[PDB]
């Protein structure tokens, strides 16, 4: 183990909405285009990974969220400035 099916949609279903919601019309206008680059970048990074690779051992898969994790959660905070 080796990741199962899973997590491997759940880190794509992340990876995914992250970019929806950065690119949502409501909301686009309200996170600074470098954030929206550098999520961008993670985020069509991970799921080029996640493309290549659909199983490779966790222990180290984790890396590649966290890696994600610890950008998005710090911007999309400020982001709920609603």
């Amino acid at each position: 183990g080796l990741v199962p099916r899973g997590s491997h949609m759940g880190l794509e279903s992340y990876a995914f909405n992250l970019k929806q919601t950065i690119e949502d019309e409501k909301l686009k206008d309200k996170i600074s285009p470098e954030d929206k680059k550098k999520i961008e970048d993670k985020c069509d990074e991970i799921l080029k990974w996640l493309d290549s690779n659909q199983t490779a051992e966790k222990e180290e898969f984790e890396h590649q969220q966290k890696d994600l994790e610890g950008l998005a959660n710090p911007i999309i905070s400020k982001l709920y400035q609603s």
